[PDB]
């Protein structure tokens, strides 16, 4: 509707930081060499570096003469300035120490949350801005070995249940180097060796190398103790950036990037907009340099009309058409609300009976149990426009008894629904495992935890779940069944909107390189497909093959893309190779492809909690919605380098207000997922989710996927 001024985490840099003369050169590493000489790598392949100092290098090299700051592509200008700021004592090391002067490390259990700042340079107009973004690392104060209780048959479990985000820091080394545990590719089995000789070499390697003094050794042993030969050696690779190193759980500690991911920790890593603003001002005021401004830059944003808030509507059996944003004699009943869909998959026309399962976590008080079972019973009735299983969902014996009991009632059946009520104790893996195991049996499931059950009750009926919550549960289940329970008063100027994502995983006669999720111009999800490919030749996926298989797979599912216009989006920056693949697919099928980067991981932050969007550095930042309940700062979705590809040809475009509106609507298609955090247009979001489901051994019912069933969500 209207404009506004908000503060962002940028601080203008002084032009005077720009170097007098710049030296180019053609050819520790190439990046080190540059950094060592106060310069940067202009060209990775042809090893060309730009230096602000006479290049010192005792090897070969060819001087390519001086160049001026105005001749570098923007990116390089920004990288070069970032590097120069460091020379002035303004780098991630320095300012992170300042941050910790105001936001100190806090420990929770055996874990320590460490605040620090992530810094980059964005060139906006003709100026350069230093982006300072507060982030947190979560390091264990206990060693991996100590964590698993020196039990090997417990260590492997750990590497497995935490495979996705687990990293290991070698606290036994002066450089505190971080590593990534290696796994039996396409498996969750970690690469291990109980070979006592390996464990001895490397354990002895640390000492002879970094602690070769009587006292350095004494501390070492006081600190870590004698080698525990019963421990297996963990094969892993550098986290920076092929090599492969050995780590001893006795000398490493798990480490994680908080943003990349308990409870008391989150209330500490989540910061309100004013807390972030304050902390950067504390840092800035402590910065004794005039090479950068003393205060945060403000920018003019475009607020988003509350009208676009109501383009998604639901309806009942009568003629009530209210948008997604939520006395009468009947309000006394526990009956759920009535949602009359606009479209129901044709698969439901034949299906006979549909088994219903109330799966109750035996560890929930009786009342909570009855509450849940009574709530599910009402949820199912509305579902229609029964077996009760009770087990300790928090033990490998129960989940198995549950699955075992379900498969018993599911043989001969095409579809089943499971309503699970579990404590909050359950790990994500356990929830994921119950849902995946149960889907192997054609059972779609909806989990509801104790939290919602206790704190989301209705003020007029404490024996009934919150009416807001009730509608969202209904939406989630319905969406897992491909039901078009809503209508969108909007039309996309595209034939189809497609979200893809690459995540190579070998599977039973498969080899799947990624996934694609298709939405039609009405904003409905119509097809979800896996992208099967050949065994990777070179160290890089053949996108041409990838995207062709995309076109072919959709045909298999009843959708020809040839001679069609589509908005293809992916989870992240669009790589050159993916572009080629898109040019490839463009010509071969005469497909008009409109694409752009859709970044969710950038450091730019606007210290205001409201729906808005603005232009910064040639990109567009958008906040799809405001945080309504939970504490924290909104994370904008970054859009950039848009382009249209017709007849194998790429033509750079500019992101228009209409473009931003399309992303906005696509982002609000979160399908009643309580706790809105969808920071990606539904197409890319679900694309990402499916790639995961495949990598997690989820059954691929092509029958459901062809109708848009979000069963893996
Ligand atoms: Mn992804």
């Amino acid at each position: 509707s209207m404009k506004a001024i908000v503060v962002i985490n940028l601080v203008k840099i002084n032009k005077k930081i720009i170097p007098d003369k710049i030296y180019v050169y053609r050819l520790y590493s190439i990046y080190r060499l540059a950094y060592e000489n106060v310069g940067i790598v202009i060209d990775p392949e042809n090893l060309i570096i730009a230096t602000t100092k006479e290049l010192e290098y005792e090897g070969e090299f060819i001087p390519e003469g001086e160049i001026s700051f105005s001749e570098l592509r923007n990116d390089y200008q920004s990288k070069l300035v970032l590097r120069l700021l460091k020379e002035n004592g303004i780098g991630e090391y320095e300012l992170s120490k300042l941050l910790r002067k105001f936001r100190k490390p806090k420990t929770f259990g055996d874990y320590k949350v460490i605040p620090s700042v992530e810094m980059s340079v964005i060139k906006h107009d003709e100026d350069f801005y230093l982006v300072i973004h507060i982030i947190h690392q979560i390091q264990s104060m206990k060693t991996l070995w100590e964590l698993v209780n020196k039990d090997p048959k417990e260590l492997e479990e750990f590497l497995m249940t935490h495979k996705e985000n687990l990293m290991l820091k070698d606290i036994a080394s002066p450089l505190k180097t971080v590593y990534k545990p290696c796994f039996e590719e396409y498996t969750k089995k970690p690469k291990l060796d109980h070979n006592q000789e390996i464990v001895k070499y490397w354990y002895n390697y640390h000492i002879e190398r970094y602690w070769n003094t009587p006292e350095a050794k004494l501390e070492f042993y006081r600190k870590f103790g004698q080698v525990d030969l019963k421990q297996p050696a963990i094969l892993a690779k550098f986290a920076s950036k092929n090599y492969k190193i050995y780590l001893l759980p006795q000398l490493v500690v798990p480490t994680y990037n908080a943003e990349q991911l308990a409870k008391e920790i989150l209330e500490y890593t989540k910061l309100m907009p004013e807390e972030r603003k304050e902390l950067l001002e504390n840092i800035l005021a402590e910065v004794d340099s005039d090479i950068i401004d003393k205060s945060l830059s403000e920018i003019e944003v475009e607020k988003i009309a509350q009208e676009l808030e109501n383009k998604i509507r639901v309806r009942d059996d009568k003629g009530n058409s209210v948008p997604i944003s939520q006395l009468l004699w009947t309000n006394y009943s526990r009956k759920y609300p009535v949602i009359l869909p606009y479209e129901v998959p044709e698969k439901f026309r034949k299906i006979r009976e549909i088994p219903m399962f109330i799966i109750l976590d035996s560890g929930l008080l009786a009342d909570i149990q009855n509450f849940a079972t009574n709530e599910f019973r009402e949820l199912v009735k509305s579902m229609y426009y029964e077996k009760v299983i009770t087990e300790d969902l928090n033990s490998d014996k129960g989940i198995i008894e549950v699955v075992e009991q379900v498969s018993s009632f599911m043989k001969g059946k095409e579809l089943g629904l499971a309503f699970i009520a579990a404590r909050n104790k359950l790990s994500s893996e356990k929830f994921e495992e119950i849902k995946r195991r149960l889907f192997n049996l054609n059972v779609i499931s909806q989990v509801v935890n104790e939290d919602t059950l206790k704190n989301k009750r209705d003020k007029y009926d404490r024996n009934r779940l919150d009416l807001f919550v009730r509608h969202n549960l209904l939406f989630q289940v319905l969406s897992k069944l491909g039901v078009k329970y809503y209508v969108l008063d909007y039309r996309f100027n595209y034939d189809y909107i497609i979200g893809i994502d690459v995540a190579p995983m070998k599977r039973s006669e498969g080899y799947i390189g990624g996934s694609a999720v298709m939405f039609d111009s009405q904003g409905y999800i119509r097809k979800i497909v896996p992208i099967k490919i050949g065994e990777q030749r070179g160290e890089s996926v053949d996108m041409n093959e990838f995207f062709k298989e995309m076109v072919d797979k959709f045909k298999e599912f009843n959708i020809k893309l040839d001679n069609k216009k589509i908005l293809l989006l992916r989870d992240g920056r669009i790589t050159n190779n993916e572009e080629e693949g898109l040019k490839y697919i463009s010509e071969m099928f005469d497909i008009e492809v409109v694409t752009m980067d859709v970044i969710k991981n950038h450091p730019v932050r606007a210290f205001a909690n409201m729906k808005m969007y603005f232009n910064l550095g040639g990109a567009i930042y958008l906040i799809p919605h405001k945080l309504k309940q939970a504490k924290g700062t909104p994370i904008p979705i970054k859009l950039a380098k848009k382009r249209i590809i017709k007849n194998g040809k790429v033509e750079k475009q500019s992101i228009t207000r209409q473009d931003v509106l399309d992303i906005f609507i696509l982002t609000r298609l979160n399908y009643g997922s309580i706790s809105a955090d969808m920071r990606l247009p539904a197409p890319v979001h679900y694309a990402h989710k499916f790639a995961n489901a495949i990598r997690n051994e989820w059954k691929i019912k092509e029958e459901f996927l062809a109708e848009g069933f979000l069963y893996f969500v």
